[PDB]
């Protein structure tokens, strides 16, 4: 049976940080559900790219559990994720069942909002560091991708490939990650 | 006045190679029109990401001229671009007015189909090389981004940032490209 990923898509999400992990995870044979936070309608991302989700979060959250829950970044997208009761419940359940949670850029600040993974070493976009570190509940890292147990974080659009391949390695192993990596023409 | 970019979006396009240049060009203050080859309806990309274009190509082609015409890759997307009479006319006009043409991955094989920029040094995805080189009308390069006059080409999803920043530099200069680059957290 294939692994399953939930990607939560909110208005203002960084479109690069959404599409790169979805595409790379699907190249890895992961069944990815792109779920719209606000419903089934297409979502307007931070730059003006409009993406139609596979399902509403309301529906997708009923089709769990997922092997990874992925939170894209983008300053306003992450604020929307941080304010959502549905996201809070999903992340708490994932943390409780010891499943992987992956967040990139401003995405990890939603972990702070929902009190997820306190005590973890994490990274974020450099501009999101102060928000993430409010209260000192995490230890900050400048690694391009950071993984502390079941909390996987990354820094920005330019780390999106490394972030996505780290999810693939965590779920499907190093060999699959290497196979997926080669045709991408990475440096 | 701001520069203007036309990005032509066909079914089967590589979504990463579409979104990365659109996002980076908009960060550069370029007015980007994402135009759907087949009409105004949302487009199903190679992995299963659905993107809603800003306009139909039929409408957008009437609002030229553009400072750059951008062709995303993806094997089936590029085949669709190669078969289109509207694309042929747009590229010929752009070539005739000495405007920039930028194509990534399998995208450059549409230049071959429409007899654009013969004699140029070009690169493509490694798997698209044989198709591009059919007849020997170009000289092949393994550079991650290649620019020969007004023909700008690149190799794949992992070269998309370099490709997009090269478009920005060509249109808006090195200083703007450097400013846009820094917050992306590239290596
Ligand atoms: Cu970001
Ligand atoms: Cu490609």
């Amino acid at each position: 049976a294939s692994k399953r990923a939930l990607v939560i898509l909110a208005k203002g999400a960084e479109e690069m940080e959404t599409v790169i992990p979805v595409d790379v995870m699907r190249r890895a044979g992961i069944k990815v559900t792109v779920a719209g936070l606000a419903g089934k309608d297409p979502v307007q991302c931070s730059r003006d790219v409009v993406i139609a989700p596979d399902a509403s979060l309301e529906d997708a959250k009923k089709e769990g559990p997922y092997d990874v829950v992925v939170l894209p970044g983008g300053n306003l997208g992450a604020q929307n994720l941080s304010e959502s009761a549905a996201v809070k419940e999903i992340l708490k359940e994932q943390e409780n069942r010891k499943g992987l949670i992956a967040a990139i850029c401003a995405g990890p600040t939603a972990l702070l909002a929902h009190e997820i993974g306190f005590g973890s070493k994490v990274t974020t976009h450099p501009l999101a560091k102060d928000k993430m570190m409010n209260g000192g509940h995490y230890t900050y890292s400048e690694n391009r991708v950071e993984k502390d147990g079941l909390i996987l974080t990354s820094r920005g659009p330019g780390t999106s490939f490394e972030f996505a391949l780290a999810i693939v390695e965590a779920l499907n192993g190093k060999e699959v990650a290497a196979q997926v990596k080669a045709p991408l023409v990475l440096k």
